[PDB]
């Protein structure tokens, strides 16, 4: 975190994107390069208790250097305001892409393949994303897929061993990926019609979810492979990149531009 | 071209690196000098009518002496098989380096600068590469960047005047397409039938770099991609472009990108 440079002089704040975690997020411009950036502004006089969580996500993001993880450019402290500068992705999130009707299996497999590449990077680096879900998968305007919004070290995407507050590892992300696969196919995770506190006990207690509907058997088997109650029986991201569903259906990421355009 | 010595004695093939143009290509060793080489073997009966193109590419490589152009060591004819011996580069092509993910602008500028050094050498020697594209830019294990696979005298990288019938400015246009390729993964009109692209390049406005790239990188592409060849800058001029000056780094920096590819 840089305390001397004035971020209001280095960056031009443009449109508010949304109410992000702990702050507001803006589309901005790097004045020196004219690249578009994403700018999160957090009032530190207001979010006292959450500060440790903010520092930890900055630390993890600063240790990542992958085309599948949104790049962290730096942070600045101006008066009581912490400015966090990130890579801007102009294609929306995967959740945004679900709003009208269904993804087809080609779209699902392409998106999942890129998420798997991000998870393979993270797991090979001994990191855990901890909040894999469509709302945290961001797309560029040309279809590149990147992970954002790491979880802190709502229950619908949480693995059973996470909910039971046991130790967990990279296999927790694999379960969340399986829920995210269902989300990409159905628009919502399993149990989304139930109160979160009820889902809290349902996930450890119940059989794992399965993907129901008219889907090709490999897509159902992909979901089944991810959603195993036993974490050590879930495959790695590297192995899932060779799953028949991925190899048979995933296409060049640039084909997502059609879907992205249709939502912009 | 040596007809007396037997290349299966002078060279040890180590591994097939891939198929090339007209023939299979191997990583091998010169047993006399004990240095690794690249070996292309062309069957001159199977490849008849391409022979003049083969000869023209041997001639132009044999006249180049630059660290920015793959060295030509000589050729051997055994029965109907022509062995072409060249410098071996162990880091892959620039196109290969596009595989494990998007290239950032520091990577792009470093590669473009080295390509421009090669083009400046060639153009100053009154030569034209004629097939500048990521697939024909090769990297050493240590990040050095060299031109290979010259064109002789697929349209996506071709200048409009080459399509319509040129000089060194054709390479500058192809360099601009290659900059787009390094930034986006593929040249403009990648999805279209090559015969459509044949009329589109002369007809249409020149391509621009679209997306969230720095203004200098976009300006570099625009400078290369001028429909008028005489308005494209020399390679020497482009070495001073703001994009190159602000982003290019030592070639050794690419070793991490090359290692990630392995
Ligand atoms: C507490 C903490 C600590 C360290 C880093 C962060 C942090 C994390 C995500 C972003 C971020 C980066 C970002 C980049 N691009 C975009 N465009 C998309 C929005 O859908 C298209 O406009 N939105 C972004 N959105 C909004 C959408 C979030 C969805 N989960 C962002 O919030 C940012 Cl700017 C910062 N936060
Ligand atoms: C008709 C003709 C006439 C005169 C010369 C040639 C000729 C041209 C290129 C090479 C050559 C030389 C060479 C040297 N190093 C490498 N390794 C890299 C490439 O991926 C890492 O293995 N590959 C090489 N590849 C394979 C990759 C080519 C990409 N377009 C080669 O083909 C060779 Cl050995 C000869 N051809």
């Amino acid at each position: 975190t840089n305390l001397k440079a004035d971020p209001e002089e280095l960056f031009t704040k443009l449109e508010k994107i949304g109410k992000g975690s702990f702050g507001e997020v803006f589309k901005g411009i790097d004045n020196r390069t004219q690249k578009v950036v994403a700018i999160k502004i957090i009032d530190l006089e207001e979010a006292e208790d959450e500060i440790e969580d903010i520092q930890q996500e900055i630390t993890v993001l600063s240790q990542c250097d992958s085309p599948y993880v949104t790049k962290y450019y730096g942070s600045y402290l101006k008066d009581t305001k912490l400015w966090i500068i990130m890579e801007y992705l102009g294609g929306g999130s995967a959740l945004d892409l679900l709003e009208p009707g269904p993804l087809d299996e080609t779209q699902i497999a392409t998106i999942l393949r890129e998420i798997l590449k991000g998870l393979d990077y993270l797991h090979s680096e001994k990191k855990i994303h901890r909040d894999i879900k469509a709302a945290n998968v961001l797309l560029s305007e040309h279809g590149e897929v990147k992970l954002a919004d790491f979880g802190v070290a709502t229950p619908f995407w949480m693995a059973p061993e996470v909910i039971k507050q046991s130790a967990y590892d990279s296999k927790a992300d694999i379960w969340s990926l399986g829920i995210t696969a269902i989300e990409l196919a159905r628009g919502e995770p399993p149990h989304s019609e139930l109160h979160p506190m009820k889902v809290l006990f349902l996930i450890p207690k119940n059989n794992p979810p399965t993907l129901e509907g008219n889907y090709s058997k490999p897509l159902k088997e992909f979901v089944e492979a991810c959603l195993n109650k036993e974490p050590s029986f879930r495959p790695t991201a590297k192995e899932l990149l060779k799953h028949k569903f991925i190899l048979r259906n995933a296409k060049k990421t640039s084909y997502l531009t059609e879907l992205i355009d249709a939502h912009h």
